[PDB]
């Protein structure tokens, strides 16, 4: 159980409580999504007594859905979050474990008003420890991924009659409109995706250039990311395979597998973009951890040594010399021990 | 200046340096709009040197194009901004000021890594009254308000031909798609509009039933916020003017004016409604303020008497039986001592 490895923690270094702020890190803890926005919730385990769950006066007989099960309660506006905290919790409070990354000052001193001088504990570490791995639900993962294989297939079509980058993004983004995407969908054309500010504007789509698209979505929970580059009419040679030199992603698919260093793919990739000689111009890490958030553990950056095991990230490898030509692709993956697999299965050779 | 407003505090305060966190404070102070998401920035004033602002290593170049002046600088990955921030500030920094709704204590742990056991002090109560009154750019909130208008417009032709609740928000948002919602769009048909965690699903429209719209939009950088009423079909009669109840809103649009309570206009609405007989029902806040977030000072809830001068916030009163017949009627507003005016121009009085 997720929350029976935090009261290990809580145990094992001699703290009573936590009070736990990220929405996200509730939902992975509680299989409910809350949004209090600008109102207090928080989820306190303890080390050897039944866990609670803060709530505002409106969310707490729908958080009874989610279950588990967690000893529900709330407050009103009319009312203090912190005063009711204290007068629910019995037992002594010398420390509380919180998520320094995510719990602002307004809240730890809110506590501090009613608990007193109380030690705050990082929590964080742990709960980065507990996503790098998953297993439970890369099956999430996977129709995110899917579901970014039919953004991509609705992007090339509607890329065809005056259509601009925008007009692309915006019918995606139609589909239902499944709830949302991961992050800011980008559609970048020839030379505008070299650009380290590229952003979709209304501007027309260029013949013979290439068109990058990087897009992704939450599909419930968990998220999708991928890059695809493809060329609108007859495309240029230099450009052509500007695309191998990138396809080639394909020099760390299924060579893979748990065991090598971090300074591992950053490796196989960016010396053999240094191979056709632009080593320079890609100049951004290669490969970021994907799970609940678009962006998580592990980073896969040039200089130390994180050994890989059973892990989700990303292959987004692509050069980009301003005023360019556009290009770069990336799928996500999660490492099993075959082989392994990536979430996207468009093609990486296409045309449109 | 805005800024010059803070020098003032820190003098008058006796403290050294803020550094400012909320992305959306920062562009209010700035007029720069920058989200570093994961990373670091901040905007430190001094009681008399010269403002600096720090990025990171990548968002700097940019933030020369506003501009002011202030001193801009940054980090690149492989160092620790705190770091950075302490070997650019000279002179000694005992206190420094942060908005505590917003800042982490990731952050403030951070600083004090640094800089050593610094007295924080908050802010956010200062900049708070400060958005409270505008003035500066009510015309921002003039042509988002507008857009929403346009988003009226365009929601209820839709409602036409199978279309449901999320065909019409998903239509609404293609619009180009102008950037960004100001919250998430709501369409409800019948009695979906009394449910308190109404939502729009994929579900077909009622005909002869009330249809709710209440939607927003951010133009730029401030935002609007509006909920229209309508009848798909000849509506019900019971329905029918319960509306009628409700855009009595007009109990309160040019009776309105400065120096009258907080309790001043949730009496001419939420007494109104009892007048007919559904005081209860109508069971939340009648009004937010409004500005460069949907939600801001001030609240007008019953119960204290905030005086009204030169402020924005937003009339939206309702009655909601369970089950029920929907219905809601929303603005916002600004105080100017004629009369007053309304952000939204649309029709209270309708059916389509
Ligand atoms: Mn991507
Ligand atoms: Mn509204």
């Amino acid at each position: 159980s997720k929350i029976e490895r935090i009261s290990a923690f809580l145990n094992d270094k001699e703290v009573d409580m936590t009070f736990i702020t990220n929405p996200t890190t509730l939902n992975y803890l509680t299989g409910l999504a809350i949004d209090p926005h600008e109102r207090i919730a928080g989820l306190m385990i303890f080390r050897d007594s039944t866990p609670m769950l803060f709530t505002p006066a409106l969310e707490v007989e729908k958080a009874k859905e989610h279950t588990s099960g967690l000893d529900i309660f709330g407050y009103e506006d009319s009312q203090n979050p912190w005063e009711v905290v204290k007068n629910h919790v019995k037992s002594d409070v010398k420390s509380i474990a919180v998520e320094f990354s995510d719990i602002p000052l307004a809240k730890t001193e809110g506590l501090k008003a009613q608990f007193g001088d109380i030690n705050f504990v990082n929590l964080t570490p742990l709960i980065e420890r507990m996503r790098l791995i998953k297993s439970a639900d890369i099956e999430k993962m996977k129709v995110a991924g899917d579901f970014a294989d039919k953004c991509f297939e609705i992007g090339f079509a509607t890329a065809a009659e005056g259509v601009t980058e925008s007009d692309i993004v915006a019918k995606i983004e139609y589909e239902m409109g499944v709830p949302q995407m991961s992050f800011d969908t980008l559609v970048l054309s020839g030379a505008r995706a070299a650009n380290p500010h590229g952003a979709p504007e209304n501007v027309e789509i260029q013949e013979n250039k290439l068109l990058l698209f990087d897009l992704g979505v939450m599909s419930g929970g968990y998220a999708s990311d991928a890059t695809r580059t493809i060329a609108i009419g007859q495309p240029n040679d230099f450009d052509a395979e500007i695309h191998k030199i990138v396809k080639e992603q394909q020099a760390a698919m299924d060579f893979i597998k748990p065991g090598v260093t971090a300074h591992e793919v950053d490796a196989v990739a960016r010396d053999l973009i240094t191979k056709a000689g632009y080593g320079e111009y890609f100049n951004h890490r290669l490969g970021h951890g994907i799970g609940m958030d678009v962006h998580e553990y592990p980073s896969i950056v040039a200089g130390n040594d994180l050994v890989i095991q059973e892990m989700c990230f990303s292959n987004e490898p692509g050069i980009y010399i301003p005023g360019k030509v556009g290009v770069r692709i990336e799928d996500c993956l999660y490492v099993t021990e075959n082989g392994c697999e990536s979430f996207t299965h468009t093609d990486h050779d296409l045309l449109i």
